[PDB]
């Protein structure tokens, strides 16, 4: 299905690169996530980062393959629980999904995307947004973050 | 004579820390609208701030650094010889502030305060003569940039 990687206890310590990214709860539903900025560009001799609009909360993530690869419209979403979130098996434990809002429209038919339920946010596979004659969503989860643990 | 000055490198303790950003040449004006409240929390060290803010940098937990927690604030420079008192090496710098420690108080710290032009760093000692009782916060620590 989807790449999902489970972040080491001190591994944003140790890493020698990293990237930085807008981050949304579940709660606070699809408007804060429009509402993030989406040029976020780092430059600079200290890897300075920039931002078009504010933003009160953020993530700081290593230079992971498919996260870095995202660039301008990156951003991640808190969730309190992984049960009613991802399609497949939980562990009943905090998440944080990383999404790709540039390419919002649905495409892929084994990718994932972000989409409103009915009740709240929702993790959908694009074959199946595509029976339901669904074209763009809130954006493709690029990579799903999983807690340190013992 | 001379503040902690520390060169960036990618470990240095055992977490890490996030600073809002500040241009100088953008005034002080910015530097104190800047959050004052980054708390970082939850499983993932999620920092999550009082302001809304556009500038942010990450740097290691640097022993002076991490003893701030509210207040601290990183200031951009696109050079080093206007801003500090001895000898620069022409680069530009980051000025970690503690601008909860903003009252001068300490005879051999150095504190960041206004100019006619732009901003400087001025010794508690020299302030206190000019009877300047506060300035933007004090300087905690000096960032160079990496040597290649």
């Amino acid at each position: 299905r989807i790449p999902v990687v489970r972040l080491k206890f001190g591994e944003v310590a140790e890493a020698t690169s990293v990237v930085v990214l807008p981050v949304c709860k579940a709660e606070e539903g699809e408007k804060k996530i429009l509402e993030a900025p989406m040029e976020i560009i780092a430059g600079g001799d200290f890897k300075v980062v920039e931002a078009e609009k504010g933003w009160k909360r953020w993530v700081v993530l290593p230079s992971w393959n498919p996260v870095a690869a995202i660039g301008k419209g990156g951003v991640a979403v808190s969730f309190r629980d992984d049960r009613k979130v991802l399609p497949w098996d939980g562990k009943e434990e905090p998440l944080l999904v990383v999404a790709d809002r540039v390419r919002n429209v649905v495409e892929a038919d084994d990718g994932y995307y972000l989409v409103v339920a009915e009740n709240g946010l929702k993790l959908e596979k694009g074959s199946d947004l595509k029976a339901r004659e669904v074209k763009e969503s809130l954006g493709m989860v690029v990579l799903v973050v999983r807690p340190p643990r013992e």
